[PDB]
């Protein structure tokens, strides 16, 4: 039985509402992709099925791109595989956009006759693409991408015979910009890019009543507040590290509309986010673009040998609390973890948490997952009686925003059931 229901909003395309009371955490939707492929930094470096990063993975024998973590994993693959194998093969060392290949994927799933899951409220060729909203520039560019998507595929496809009508490759680049979602690992690092097109009708908002959280390349839909009959569902589009400035101006570019909700009529936090000397904060902003570069890419030394330049150079000068300089710690704190250097790990980790308290506010995923990565380490380090507040609080959250399908929810259980054990020892 379904709790959501599409209808046709007043001037922001279709949407989603809800046909019941909601309360927080309540499963709204479930989904696997329509497609979805691992995205370029995490390419063998994450099984290609899974999205979980092993120590080292077995390679497809044919084209020796795709990697895998397991047989079985490699095994059920394989459809999705299949028929994208061998322009992989003959690109090498060459790889096409993530896009590119994301549609590759979907062009033969389309064809595949079984209705998907995925589609049951919305389809593929439901998704909009502000074909009459678009720019010179990104039309250019969508044209780029036809061409490159012309390219790629040769090997399995020669013309546009070969796919269905209704289907169209420019107009189908143009919903890709709109309508992809960023998978994340449990970690928050973002391993993949995919298709959902039921989760696509969804309105953005800076305050959302729901949120999405991946595990794995499945989806889950969930409230994150009371919820009343008739309201609208929405999400934030964004990562919530960024100024109303920084948002509009992606949301333009992006989603071809301006955002008029209540945090960026009022610049809700943005002096909070820029506090501190802009002449200070400019250059941390700047070498941010190279760190997230560098992260996506999992060099985690390199970020790391980055990240303290930053922040032994900033001590005196820039609090934690600028967006900027939260971010330099983030990934610092991240490297840390994946590099085995667990004391300077929550040195940085610690210092996250009371601004991430202000930027998260109620239930955020990413918030979550970051109390417990604190709480985790301060439990490595002994810290029983203030690892076991911030697991509680991780609980708390994740309780709303991951909930008992999401399989994480188990590893913080274990902790906290290792922490109240360690805890009664001493
Ligand atoms: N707050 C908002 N204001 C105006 N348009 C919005 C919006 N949030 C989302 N949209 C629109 O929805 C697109 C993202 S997909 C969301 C579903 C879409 N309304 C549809 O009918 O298919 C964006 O490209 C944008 O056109
Ligand atoms: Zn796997
Ligand atoms: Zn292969
Ligand atoms: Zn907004």
């Amino acid at each position: 039985p379904l709790k959501v229901e599409k209808f046709a909003t007043a001037n922001r395309g279709n949407g989603l509402r809800a046909v019941t009371p909601l309360r927080p955490g309540e499963l709204l939707f479930r989904s696997d992709p329509l497609a979805y492929t691992v995205c370029k930094g995490s390419r063998g470096v994450v099984c290609d099925r899974c999205l979980l990063g092993k120590e080292k993975l077995m390679r497809c024998s044919q084209c020796r791109v795709a990697k895998y973590c397991s047989a079985k994993c490699q095994k059920k693959a394989w459809p999705d595989h299949k028929r994208e194998c061998k322009c992989l093969k003959s690109c090498k060392p060459r790889y096409p956009p993530d896009s590119v290949r994301l549609l590759g994927r979907v062009v033969f799933k389309l064809m595949d006759g079984a209705p998907s899951e995925s589609e049951k409220l919305y389809s593929f060729y439901d998704l909009e693409s502000n074909i009459n909203k678009l720019t010179e520039d990104r039309k250019e560019g969508l044209r780029q991408l036809v061409m490159t998507f012309q390219h790629f595929m040769r090997e399995e496809i020669q013309d546009a015979s070969q796919l269905p009508p209704a289907f169209d490759l420019f107009e189908a680049f143009a919903k890709v910009i709109c309508n992809s979602f960023t998978i994340c690992n449990a970690e928050m690092q973002e391993v993949g890019v995919g298709l959902y097109p039921s989760i696509s009708l969804l309105n953005h908002s800076c305050d959302p009543n729901c949120s999405i959280v991946f595990n794995g390349p499945h989806l889950l839909l969930r409230a994150v507040r009371d919820i009343e009959v008739g309201e609208e569902l929405t999400i934030c589009y964004l990562d919530m590290l960024m100024t109303s400035e920084e948002r509009r101006k992606q949301l333009r570019d992006q989603y071809c509309f301006e955002c008029d909700c209540f945090r960026c009529q009022t610049q809700d936090k943005d002096a909070d986010m820029l506090t501190g000397d802009e002449q200070v904060w400019k250059e941390v902003q700047e070498s941010l673009k190279k760190i997230e570069e560098l992260k996506a890419h999992w060099k985690w030394e390199q970020v790391l040998a980055m990240c303290q330049a930053i922040i032994s150079s900033n001590s005196e000068r820039l609090p934690d609390i600028n967006i900027y300089q939260l971010k330099v710690l983030d990934c610092a704190m991240d490297a840390c973890i994946n590099l085995g250097l667990l004391e300077e790990a929550l040195f940085y980790g610690t210092r996250t948490m009371e601004p991430y308290r202000i930027f998260f506010p109620g239930s955020h995923p990413v918030r979550g997952v970051q109390v417990m990565k604190v709480g985790k380490l301060q439990l490595h380090q002994g810290m029983f009686p203030q690892a076991m507040k911030n697991l509680r609080l991780a609980f708390d959250i994740m309780r709303v925003t991951h909930g008992r399908e999401h399989s994480l929810i188990e590893d913080l259980i274990l902790l906290l059931e290792e922490c109240d054990a360690n805890i009664r020892a001493s």
